[PDB]
């Protein structure tokens, strides 16, 4: 807990006291979870709304922002919230979590705000700070004079809850006392949403473990660097995760992130011309991530990183040496034909075979079936993935296929895809201004992405990085490439973010959308699944500018939750 | 004219089509001149700029650049400026050149990041084609199909222009028809900047003639030689060019450039052990950059080439051969002297002794004195000039003393230097990874580094390659050592690079810059000279990360031009 404590970053942005001359006293108020609150300007809030009202699912999780802004010290700030209750019933505030809403270092889109590809100086790109990080560690927190500060709320609503009217105080308080109640009304409705591990949406969060090993300084997969790793992997499985991501071989990406991945496999030739492979490593972060309740499928990366150098441990000469080999090459072709026979034969004998996915990579297309041709004939049963543009010739060969936001695929195509039990996404990276999950984006734009699943009959979504954290993840989001917050979306401390709470809304309303559509199917409701599909029309890629996100996501979550 | 033409090499980057599926028409928009537009990518625009403000002195050279980006073929694209009216009063077209920025490849610094030199096989290193060819030849270029053109304009304003604000069209066209018009305004402020040969700033750039006749296959220092070298050596002339490069011996760089330096001077030893020199070749080369307007300095290579090995004919056996002798060796001094008061005589019978400089190199200090030695034993008068690192016991030796951008000479040496009516400068080469000349280095480093010579109070600046060519100069800047573009900044058919025009702004500046101070001092205005130190204190080589270099030039070049 202590050791989690830390500090911000220093604002860019000085504080204009002429701002704050309005601020008579400490002001405490219901926000918005659609805002991301300036530190150093009172909140753009006309005057302070006390009572809140959520309506929800029994088993739901749902968000509130309050905030606090101060011309004045308040020291050792805190707040909590009571018991929500309802005639006899009662939820438990245990199952209530609070927050502190931290600051981060962000900076901006690409100048021409078209995109977020490219190598970057921080000199080159504005910053300032901006509220992202749902610091539930840290007991009380010190204002500053003229500061502004918000608290992140989650019900998590238990499924035996009883329908109706639950009501709470969230009590605020600085330097002793009590500065403010706030009400929370609750209508908790009359159906039920899946725990997390029951949620159909397909989830692929890219985790790095070697982020969290050299982040605390610890051993790669000691008990302590476990031990670090469960919350904040909870995170993701909390949120639908469905795949555990795999380095199968040294530096699968180049080292592209801050922290290389290393193998998870020993490979080492010997000079008797044979081979030993070992797979302790991986057999450990795999049941480790099946454990928290990550299991439906393996992606093991990469047979095509970008430099086409491939680490193996030379035993004659007892150094790490380097094979240069390409897809279309018979040096490559052995090379992991020889390691992909045995790895078939391992997890064959661990009963993973059937989950564990070769990933291929967006590639000039010869290279793509060059690489396709060694995985088949290493195994003919060999599961394959890929994350990138269309390609027709592939579409049957992909049992898990995740294309580009820009694209996509006809309804037969996702139809004959979900009949044959192969799983169809989508993903933004640094290509999209929006929506995406950069820490300047807007909140809704996380939740807005899931809706999009949704509209498009597709099974879920995937991004790159779940938490490849840059040199110190909590007070500076920026890297040397990208938009700032493109390497990682959960923080130290098993802490989540803004983005993350919106994107599991986001995907708790798809598991609705699901739930309803599946009632109004059964129950032969015609009207009910062309209102549904109307609603889900607003989440198109081109609508942005007549709809904005938050817009979008407030119409929706309110159509869906009247049935 | 046509024997100039020239095709570029293939792009090694593929065109990504996802980068241009919103791009719908042909695109018309002013753009940077601190940006070099990626061929195989849109332009990074949002929305194109149809109106351009520059503002300028009288006398003063100023640039623009447009850009073309479309998603099908374009035939014939071409551009073209209007006359400049300003009311009654005009600037007319004849003062304005055009050219497409056309593309050369390039590679990279040192993988580790932190320089540039040494040995390089192109296969070791990354492939790009960037932007760098003023190509004010070529009338009209194709476009294919989702490609992207830049257009430089340069507006020589006449020392007659009244002050006023002028306003001009930039016409597009191609296929026939016209595309877009650009507006062009054009505030030419009250003062007047002096024409280059006027320029206190000592440009040193080395001038490879040997590259030239090589080029074009045609005999060295034959008429046809010259004529190609005349417009070639006026963009050194027109930068403000000082310095005349001169090889009084064979191979005073052992030939590290593509084309080695032959002698400029017959060293004829004849069989009475008497000698006779024939200086024919470097007068004519003299008398040529003279004509040029190259006439502050004339610099002599080498006595100290690294492999100590000095040809000359020798009658007696009618063939060259090598004396190897070294510095401190008295066979050394005994032909270096002989040489040197031939030498010494010749240089008082042509009037140029006075600005004859006999240049060291960077070697052992012993080594370095022992050199200097041998030239004040052959004339107590000769000049003696040093680009290399900081001698406490040479300052007064030394009459061109040039020092690595690292190093910095004392404001009270500085000052004695000046007063002494002697030259103190800086250099960078493949050491520095920014500031550079490099074909893949920003633009604004260029100018970047003229305002650097005003910070540190020195008197210009110094490269070590103008013009020595590659094999394949317009096609391909790469070379066996080095970064790409080390070894040349202008390019056949004596066209310019948007390294030398950024070059040439930045000394532009660094002159109204001399000439707004020496109005400052005289009128007592010490709050304009502070707010000037002020400004000049952004271009120091420890603080690019905080402020870039292409920010600190434009705030840089608005300060001053305020004034």
């Amino acid at each position: 807990q202590t050791s989690e404590y830390y500090q911000e970053a220093a604002n860019p942005i000085a504080t204009n006291p002429a701002l704050w001359a309005k601020v008579t006293a400490p002001q405490i108020s219901w926000g918005s979870t659609d805002i991301r609150y300036k530190k150093e300007e009172p909140a753009p809030i006309h005057s302070a709304q006390k009572s809140m009202n959520l309506t929800a699912w029994k088993g739901e999780k749902i968000s509130a922002q309050l905030v606090v802004w101060t011309p004045k010290v308040l020291n050792d700030l805190t707040f909590m919230v009571s018991d929500l209750t309802s005639g006899s019933a009662t939820i438990s505030k245990e199952n209530i979590r609070t927050g502190f809403v931290r600051y981060v270092i962000t900076d901006e889109l690409n100048k021409d705000g078209l995109g977020a590809c490219g190598y970057r100086n921080s000199a080159d790109f504005d910053s300032t700070l901006v509220a992202d990080v749902i610091d539930h560690i840290t007991p009380t927190l010190t204002l500053p004079a003229n500061s502004t500060q918000g608290g992140w709320i989650s019900v998590n609503i238990p499924q035996g809850t009883k329908a109706g009217k639950y009501t709470g105080t969230v009590t605020v308080k600085a330097d002793g006392i009590t500065l403010s109640e706030l009400k929370l009304n609750l209508q908790v409705k009359n159906r039920t949403l899946p725990p997390p591990s029951e949620w159909a949406f397909h989830l692929d969060l890219w985790q790095n473990p070697y982020a969290v090993s050299r982040y605390y300084n610890v051993e790669p997969f000691s008990k302590k660097h476990f031990d670090l790793m469960r919350p904040l992997m909870k995170l993701y499985a909390d949120a639908g995760g469905k795949v555990i991501t795999a380095s199968i071989m040294h530096k699968p990406w180049n080292g592209q992130t801050y922290d290389a991945f290393e193998s998870m496999v020993t490979w080492l030739k010997k000079a008797d011309g044979t081979w030993y492979f070992d797979y302790t490593v991986f057999d450990k972060w795999v049941e480790f991530m099946m454990d928290l309740g990550v299991k439906k499928q393996i992606s093991c990366y990469s047979m095509v990183p970008w430099r086409l150098s491939f680490q193996y441990f030379d035993q004659a000469s007892n150094s790490f040496k380097f094979l240069d080999a390409k897809p279309g090459e018979v040096a490559y072709e052995e090379f992991w034909m020889n390691m992909l026979q045995d790895f078939s034969k391992h997890l064959k004998a661990k009963g993973w075979f059937d989950i564990t996915h070769i990933a291929m990579d967006e590639r000039p297309m010869k290279d793509m079936q060059e690489t396709l041709k060694v995985i088949r004939k290493a195994d003919k049963d060999f599961k394959v993935s890929l994350a990138g543009t269309y390609h027709k010739e592939l579409l049957d060969d992909l049992n898990d296929y995740c294309i580009t936001i820009a694209e996509k695929f006809t309804p037969e195509e996702i139809e004959a895809r979900r009949k044959a039990g192969k799983v169809t996404t989508y993903y933004t990276c640094c290509t999209e201004p929006r929506p995406n999950t950069f820490t300047f984006s807007e909140p809704a734009e996380a939740e807005w992405l899931a809706w999009h699943s949704a509209k498009e009959n597709l099974d879920g979504y995937l991004r790159w990085a779940l938490n490849s954290w840059v040199k110190n993840p909590l007070q500076d989001s920026r890297f040397t490439a990208w938009a700032a917050g493109d390497t990682y979306m959960i923080y130290p401390g098993a802490r989540s973010s803004i983005r993350l709470e919106r994107l599991t809304e986001g995907i708790q309303f798809f598991e609705k959308v699901r739930i309803l559509k599946e009632e109004f199917e059964e129950k032969g409701n015609k009207g009910a699944i062309k209102n549904i599909d109307k609603t889900l029309k607003m989440f198109d890629e081109s609508s942005m500018d007549k709809i904005s996100p938050t817009t979008a996501v407030n119409k929706a979550k309110k159509v869906i939750n009247r049935y």
